[PDB]
């Protein structure tokens, strides 16, 4: 399924290269602008566990999800992997725990050593 697919086909986009991230771009966007570290960026998302023991979505709360690019309020491999997308841009992304929770997890959501899959949506973006 997406999380294979993101394996055999994705782009490492991690400066050490090591795929610790790994993205496909499922639908192009549009523009030159992508976001940078302290703009508000405004997301829809679907993630999950790899192996599908957990899920979550954004549609779960019914409304965009809405965070600062690089102030700490997400996983390293958001940070990364939203400031490479364009608006509208619908991409695929499979993070190993280096770039997500690591050795100490963060139960009960996200075991030790953990990989995680997302498809994120990249709504809208704007300077602080
Ligand atoms: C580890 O705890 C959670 C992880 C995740 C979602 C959680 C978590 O409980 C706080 O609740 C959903 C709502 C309440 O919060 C959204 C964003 C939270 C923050 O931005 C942090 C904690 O989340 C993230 O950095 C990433 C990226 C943004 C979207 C949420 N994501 C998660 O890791 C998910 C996770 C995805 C895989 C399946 C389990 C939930």
């Amino acid at each position: 399924g997406a999380p294979a697919t993101v394996t055999e086909q994705g782009e490492d986009i991690t400066s050490k290269k090591d795929r610790g991230v790994l993205k496909i771009v499922k639908r192009v966007g549009n523009g030159e602008e992508t976001p940078m570290i302290g703009d508000k960026v405004y997301v829809h998302y679907k993630g999950k566990l790899s192996n599908g023991k957990k899920f979550d979505s954004s549609h779960d709360r019914n409304e965009p999800f809405v965070f600062s690019l690089g102030k700490g309020q997400v996983i390293k491999a958001w940070d990364i992997g939203v400031a490479t997308m364009k608006k509208g841009e619908i991409a695929h992304l499979l993070i190993k725990p280096e770039y997500a929770y690591g050795s100490a997890g963060s139960l009960p959501k996200i075991p030790s050593n953990a990989t995680l899959f997302f498809e994120i949506e990249l709504l809208d973006f704007k300077g602080e």
